[PDB]
C-alpha cells in the first residue's frame, strides 16, 4: 500500500465512520461515504489516486452527531441506499443520488453506535444503541421486527454488532464487557421477519407487534476486561477488540464445539489467536475486514494504520497524526480509506 491522496472536511469535527459501497458493479464508480458532525459525505475514487466529492447530506439538527453509516440497495431496482444514525438515536435513510432523506426511524431511547444491513435481506437493518438494546428493522414495510435486550440482554451501552456470513445470527458487544449471541433463524424470528413483510398500516388499525427477545443464545465476559467496541464474524469464528491493544480471535464453547450446537448455558470460550498492536487504548476505534475477509485493518490513536493478511504491515504518513476511527476497503481491496479525528481522509492504494 502507498498513500496516493489526502483531504480534510471543512467542518473540522472527528470522522467516526467510513464505508465503501460494495453494492456497485465492476466498471461502475467506486464510491465511499464518511460520517462526522451532522453530515454524510459521498466521494468517488478515480484513476491515479483522485478523490472526487459527489455530494454531502447536512442534517437539519446542528447538534446531531452521526457515528455510523451502512449501505444497502432497493431489491426491486438495485439502486443504492444509505442508512445513517448517531447521538440523536434517529435512523435516516438517504437516497445517495440526491443526498435526500427518504425516511427516518425513531425508537431507540438513546444514541445509535452501529448500523448493519442483513447480508442476504437488504431490507433488514440492525441498530445498536446506548439504551442497552439492539433493534431489527424491516425498512421496506417500515416495521420494528424485534428488540434484543432487557433482563439477560446487555447491562450497559451496546457499541457494535455483526451478522454471521448468512445472517442466521448476530453477535453484539458493549460497555458491559460482554459478547452476546442472538439467533434470528429461530422459528419465532423467521415468523416475525415473514409477518413484518405482510404488515401495512393502511390495511389495519392495530400496530405491528415487535418480538421482545429478552435472552441471548450465548454470552461471555471472558474475552476482554474492558468496553468491547468492535465485533465481526470470520466464518463461525469471532474477532473482537477492547482498548487492551489486541484484536482477539475466539469462539463459543470448547475447541470442537459447533456454534449451532452450543446451548445458551455454555460457560466455555476458546481463544484461537491475537492481533497485537500499539497506541489504540482509547474507546471507539474500529477494525475492518475487506469484502473477502482476506485482510484485517485497524487504525491507531496517532495515525498509524495496521494491516494484517488473514491467509503485519504499518501504513504511516508524517501528516497523519490524529486517531484513525474507522477504515474501509473497496470491494476489490485495491483501495483502503482511513478517517480521522481532525476531519481528514487518507487514501492508500495497493
Ligand atoms: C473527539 S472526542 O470528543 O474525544 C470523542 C471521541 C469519540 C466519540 C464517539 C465515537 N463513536 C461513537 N459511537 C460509534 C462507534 C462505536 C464503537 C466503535 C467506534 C465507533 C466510531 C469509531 O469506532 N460514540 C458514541 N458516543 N461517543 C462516541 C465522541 C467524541
Ligand atoms: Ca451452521
Amino acid at each position: 500500500f502507498k498513500c496516493v491522496n489526502s483531504l480534510k472536511e471543512d467542518h473540522n469535527q472527528p470522522l467516526f465512520g467510513v464505508q465503501f459501497n460494495w453494492h456497485s458493479k465492476e466498471g461502475d464508480p467506486l464510491v465511499f461515504a464518511t460520517v462526522g458532525s451532522n453530515r454524510v459525505t459521498l466521494y468517488e475514487c478515480h484513476s491515479q489516486g483522485e478523490i472526487r466529492l459527489l455530494q454531502s447530506y447536512v442534517d437539519a439538527d446542528a447538534d446531531e452527531n452521526f457515528y455510523t453509516c451502512a449501505w444497502t440497495y432497493d431489491s426491486n431496482t438495485s439502486h443504492p441506499l444509505l442508512a445513517v444514525a448517531g447521538s440523536r438515536g434517529i435512523i435516516r435513510i438517504i437516497n445517495p443520488i440526491t443526498m435526500q432523506c427518504i425516511k427516518h426511524y425513531v425508537g431507540h431511547g438513546n444514541a445509535i453506535n452501529e448500523l448493519k444491513f442483513h447480508p442476504r435481506d437488504p431490507n433488514l437493518l440492525l441498530s445498536v444503541s446506548k439504551d442497552h438494546a439492539l433493534r431489527l428493522w424491516n425498512i421496506q414495510t417500515d416495521t420494528l421486527v424485534a428488540i434484543f435486550g432487557g433482563v439477560e440482554g446487555h447491562r450497559d451501552e451496546v457499541l457494535s454488532a455483526d451478522y454471521d456470513l448468512l445472517g442466521e445470527k448476530i453477535m453484539s458487544c458493549g460497555m458491559d464487557h460482554s459478547l452476546k449471541l442472538w439467533r434470528i433463524n429461530s422459528k419465532r424470528m423467521m415468523n416475525a421477519i415473514k409477518e413484518s413483510y405482510d404488515y401495512n398500516p393502511n390495511k389495519t388499525n392495530r400496530p405491528f407487534i415487535s418480538q421482545k427477545i429478552h435472552f441471548p443464545d450465548f454470552s461471555t465476559r471472558d474475552i476482554h476486561r474492558n468496553y468491547v467496541d468492535c465485533v465481526r464474524w470470520l466464518g463461525d469464528l469471532i474477532l473482537s477488540k477492547s482498548c487492551e491493544n489486541a484484536i482477539v480471535c475466539w469462539k463459543p464453547g470448547k475447541m470442537e464445539d459447533d456454534i449451532d450446537k452450543i446451548k445458551p448455558s455454555e460457560s466455555n470460550v476458546t481463544i484461537l489467536g491475537r492481533f497485537d498492536y500499539s497506541q489504540c487504548d482509547i474507546w471507539y476505534m474500529r477494525f475492518s475486514m475487506d469484502f473477502w475477509q482476506k485482510m484485517l485493518a485497524l487504525g491507531n490513536q496517532v495515525g498509524k494504520l495496521y494491516v494484517w493478511d488473514l491467509e503485519c504491515t504499518t501504513l504511516t504518513h508524517h501528516k497523519c497524526g490524529a486517531a484513525i476511527r474507522q477504515t474501509s476497503f473497496s470491494r476489490d481491496s485495491s483501495i483502503l480509506i482511513a478517517v480521522c479525528d481532525d476531519a481528514s481522509i487518507w487514501r492508500w492504494d495497493r
